[PDB]
C-alpha cells in the first residue's frame, strides 16, 4: 500500500558494451591478435622454408629414364606441398579464432556473473533495510497511538481493551506490509535473473557469430588457394632455372 | 554417409535432482540445519533467561510508593518483552533461511557451472575431432583416387584433367565438410546452452520457494505470537506465587 515503505532497486545489470569495453577484456582482446598475429608470421616462414626446400632438391642431378622429365614431377609435389600447407596454415587460425570467441565468452561471462553478485546482494539488503525501517516506523507509531489513547481515557477496562486491539494492528499491518515487500522483492529478482539470462544470450550470440565469421573466412581462402599457388609455383620456377 | 562422421555428443546437462545429491551439496545442507539448531538455541536460553529476570523483579519486595498493583505493572511489561523477543527471533529464522536460500544457489550454480563448461568443451572437441578425421579420410580418397586414375589412363594431358578434377573435389570437400559439421556443431551447442540456461532458471525457481516458505512461516508464527506468549505467562504466573 505504502509507496515510501517499497523501494527496491530497479532491475539493471551492465549490458555487453559496458562489459566488451572494460580493462581486462580489451587487453584479452589484444593478446587474441599477438596470437593472430605469431601464426601469420610462422606461417609466412614454413613456406619459405618449404619453398627453400625444393631450392634444394631442383638443384640436386637426376639419373634418366623415360618421361624422365621427373622435374615437372617435382613442381607437382611442391605445388602440392604449398596446398597441404595452404589447408594447414588457415584451418589453424580457424581454428584459433573459434578458441578466441570461446576465450572471450568465459572472460566476459565471468566479468558479468562479478557485477550479477553485486546486483543481486545490492537488492537483498535494500530488502532488509526496508523491512527494518518499516517496522521501526509501525512500532513507533504503536506507542503513540497507545500515549494518546491513555492521555485520553481511564477505565481500567476500557483503556486496555483497545491497547489489546491496538497491539493487534501492529501485529497485523506488519505481516501485512512485510508479505507485499516480500513479494515485491520477488518481482525484482526474477527481473534480475532475467535480464542476465538474456545477457548470457547476447553473449553466446555474438561467440555464434564470430564462429562462423571464422568458418567463412576460412573458405574464403581456400576459395583462391589453388590459383595464388599456381602462380606463386611458376614465378618460383623462373628463379630457379632462367 | 554423413551421419558416420559428423556425429556429436547429444546435449545433455545434469538435472537439478543430480545436483542436489553430490556430496559438497548435501554437507551445506547439514551445515545450515546446525545453523537453525544453534539460532533455537540462543532463542530459548533468551527466552529462559528472560523468565529468570522477572524471577527476581517479581518476588522482590516492594515499598508502597503508590496504591495500583504493581504486579501487573511487570506481569504485562513481561509479556511485551517476550513479544518482542518473539518478533526479532522469527524475524531472524526468516533472514537466515533466505540466507541459506542463497547459499544453496550460490553452491549449486558453482557445481552446474564446472559441469556444464565442461560438457560445452568436451562437444567442441567431439566436433574438431570430426574435422581432423575428416579430412584424414578425404585426403586418403583423394591419393587413392588418384592411384587408380594414374594405371588405367597413360596419356599425361588426360590425366593432368583427372588430377584437377580429383584434387579440385577434394579441397572443396573438405572446406564444404568443414562448413557443414560447423553448423551441426552451432546446432548442438545453442541447444545445449539452451538446456542450462533452464536448469539454472529451475534452480532460481527453487530458491524462490524457498525464501517464499521462508516468509510464509514468518508471518504465521506472528499471528500467534501475542496468544503463544500470553498463555506461557499465565502458566508462568503459577510458577512464581501460586
Amino acid at each position: 500500500n505504502m509507496k515510501e515503505v517499497t523501494q527496491l532497486p530497479e532491475p539493471q545489470t551492465a549490458s555487453l558494451a559496458e562489459l566488451q569495453q572494460m580493462k581486462l577484456f580489451l587487453k584479452l582482446l589484444k593478446k587474441q591478435e599477438k596470437e593472430l598475429k605469431e601464426l601469420e608470421r610462422k606461417g609466412s616462414k614454413r613456406r619459405e622454408e618449404l619453398l627453400q626446400k625444393y631450392s634444394v632438391l631442383f638443384l640436386e642431378p637426376v639419373y634418366p629414364r623415360g618421361l624422365d622429365s621427373q622435374v615437372v614431377e617435382l613442381k607437382e609435389r611442391l605445388e602440392m606441398e604449398l596446398i597441404h600447407l595452404g589447408e594447414e596454415y588457415h584451418d589453424g587460425i580457424r581454428r584459433r579464432k573459434e578458441q578466441h570467441a570461446t576465450e572471450q565468452t568465459a572472460k566476459i561471462t565471468e566479468l558479468a556473473r562479478e557485477k550479477q553478485i553485486a546486483e543481486l546482494k545490492a537488492l537483498k539488503e535494500s530488502s532488509e533495510s526496508n523491512i527494518k525501517d518499516i517496522k521501526k516506523k509501525l512500532e513507533a507509531k504503536r506507542l503513540d497511538r497507545i500515549q494518546v489513547m491513555m492521555r485520553s481515557t481511564s477505565d481500567k477496562a476500557a483503556q486496555e481493551r483497545l491497547k489489546k486491539e491496538i497491539n493487534n494492528s501492529h501485529i497485523q499491518e506488519v505481516v501485512q506490509t512485510i508479505k507485499l515487500l516480500t513479494e515485491k522483492t520477488a518481482r525484482y529478482q526474477q527481473k534480475l535473473e532475467e535480464k542476465q539470462a538474456e545477457n548470457l544470450r547476447a553473449i553466446q550470440e555474438k561467440e555464434g557469430q564470430l564462429q562462423q565469421e571464422a568458418v567463412a573466412e576460412y573458405e574464403e581462402k581456400l576459395k583462391t588457394l589453388t590459383v595464388e599457388v599456381q602462380e606463386m609455383v611458376k614465378n618460383y620456377m623462373k628463379e630457379v632455372f632462367p
